[PDB]
């Protein structure tokens, strides 16, 4: 019944064990219907376990058909022999038997160590990569389709030429593309060349996310706190207004994170803001005298994806 | 190599997945042999690839016959039939095929639930328990002693007559009871008591902790404070120094907790501070002025244990 992942989604990325269950509990109560997972997060089984909690309870008023749960396949489970494996184990972990979407996490093979590094380095810090085609991969996220482990499969930090070859030898189409897009990266060419070659988009870190002590570029944005103050409302809902009346369509989506259930609550209420064209201007300004790519590669992994 | 943990042992609760990894490679190249775990931190496989890493080659400098690893049986885990099945996946997280000891959490039996709800909790927010006897748990423990899966159980949060009942019915002793000693909580008679029926004891929350937002008492207090000042020390290290002579035996032992790299290097270096017996005396009038227990399930599970 949902084609494509609801517009108002929910992240988990950095949420530790111990915050999460609460968070994904809360976010489910508060309305969610969209919850972006990853078993890189490893924090999957303490999100089965809110999981469990609403969908096996009658009384919640939420079944597990009403929600929109994505996972991530790991960089080091590129190997076609893997790829079912551990769909199988976030599955398993998540309390699911079958996901609505399962995403590539990156177009990159990390080699997958005796330990179970999941960020393998050489002495340089340069991410250990192994010899898997694109496609090998690919055929394998075919087959959890085929098999119903999973309704949907798609992509996330593709660039325009990767998914112009996958489109060219996919059997079955990429659903989406997630990728960073926020006020400092509004990534526009490759979110267009997404939708007009009919692949949906889901915006990561939509509100600048928590990035190098971390820190929340949101908070020195004097433009989005300007519009909010005026609007009654917070610089992170006005953030994530821009994106849906930018991108207009069912096939975008925001999946904005936070552990603090006073703050899941808040941002729920960014679909209530409304933006005028004056707003969207001088949002849609603010790149060009700050653009910044928080989640590169070239940075924490020493690989230049997106050179 | 140790009949006893080793003295000056690393904490590992509160861990976050993406932390703990890092702090606990920390606290082994700077020289903790004692590393504390548990099932229900939501963290041990990322010990694990600590563990496996610097195991795996004698070119690290430490062997796993170096250092003394403890796990924990969860609450949940309480029924007989649980119990090995616990141990076993604790150490595949952990990356060891033995522990050097496995404690009963908590004299605690919860329900384990068809969604593996850690804190099973009734409406009215208690604990929701279940009818196992504690030496049912206990004589489940032994049999991990006899396969060779671990080599020494013991207790946490076991109280004097809990102790009592134990030896009494103990066919293997248990090695330690775990328990929360620090200067707002020195539990001086059980501490003797474990000590005087050749039962070793492990402080947690060596330093006070850090617990209810979360707060960590050690920096509030002006007495630590002045004895760190006048030693060119941190209040954490005239703690743990406190401990170690106070109760000065190989039987007992502390096992504070950073994430934080220069905290865990800094706090090994208490083995160094020489207090007098005025700074003890100082020290042990805390508690006379401010006396807390913090890890008091009256509070958080309403049952009240302590009482
Ligand atoms: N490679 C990938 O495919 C990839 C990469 C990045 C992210 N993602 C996904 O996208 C999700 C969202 O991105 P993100 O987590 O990077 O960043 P984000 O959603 O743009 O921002 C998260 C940060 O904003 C804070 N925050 C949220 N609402 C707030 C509010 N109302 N007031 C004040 N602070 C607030 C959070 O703090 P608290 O949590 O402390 O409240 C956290 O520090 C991730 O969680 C993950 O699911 C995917
Ligand atoms: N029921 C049980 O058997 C039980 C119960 C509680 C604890 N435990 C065990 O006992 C261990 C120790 O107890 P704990 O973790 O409750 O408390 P603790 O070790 O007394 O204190 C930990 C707190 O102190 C901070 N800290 C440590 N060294 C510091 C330094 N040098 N400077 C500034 N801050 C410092 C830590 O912050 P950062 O980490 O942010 O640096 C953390 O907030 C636990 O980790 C666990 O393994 C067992």
């Amino acid at each position: 019944s949902m084609q494509y992942p609801p517009r108002l989604g929910f992240g988990t990325w950095q949420a530790p064990p111990e915050a999460v269950q609460t968070a994904v509990e809360t976010a489910l109560m508060t309305g969610y219907r969209h919850i972006d997972c990853a078993y890189v997060y490893q924090n999957e089984e303490a999100i089965g376990r809110a999981f469990g909690k609403i969908f096996k309870d009658a009384s919640s008023g939420i079944k597990r058909e009403d929600v929109w749960i994505t996972s991530k396949l790991w960089n080091y489970n590129h190997r076609p022999e893997l790829v079912r494996e551990q769909c199988k184990k976030t599955m398993s972990d998540l309390q699911v038997d079958y996901l609505d979407l399962f995403l590539v996490h990156w177009p990159l093979a990390f080699v997958r160590n005796d330990v179970g590094d999941l960020f393998p380095k050489d002495a340089e810090g340069r991410a250990m990569l192994e010899k898997v085609p694109l496609a090998d991969t690919w055929r394998a996220m075919e087959q959890l389709v085929e098999e119903g482990l999973v309704k949907h499969i798609g992509v996330s930090n593709y660039t325009v030429p990767l998914l112009a070859d996958l489109l060219n030898y996919a059997k079955i189409k990429p659903l989406v593309n997630q990728i960073e897009i926020h006020p400092w990266h509004p990534n526009d060419a490759t979110v267009k060349f997404c939708l007009d070659n009919g692949i949906g988009v889901t915006a990561y870190s939509p509100m600048g996310g928590s990035y190098a002590t971390q820190k929340n570029v949101i908070l020195e944005c004097k433009t989005l706190k300007a519009i909010a103050d005026a609007k009654g409302t917070s610089p992170h809902c006005v953030a994530l207004a821009w994106h849906v009346k930018k991108w207009n369509t069912s096939m975008y989506s925001v999946i904005p994170k936070s552990q603090t259930p006073a703050r899941i609550e808040a941002n729920f209420k960014c679909t209530e803001v409304q933006l005028s064209d004056d707003d969207m201007d001088a949002i849609n300004n603010i790149h060009l005298n700050k653009r910044i790519r928080f989640c590169d590669p070239a940075i924490f992994w020493k690989v230049p994806l997106f050179d």
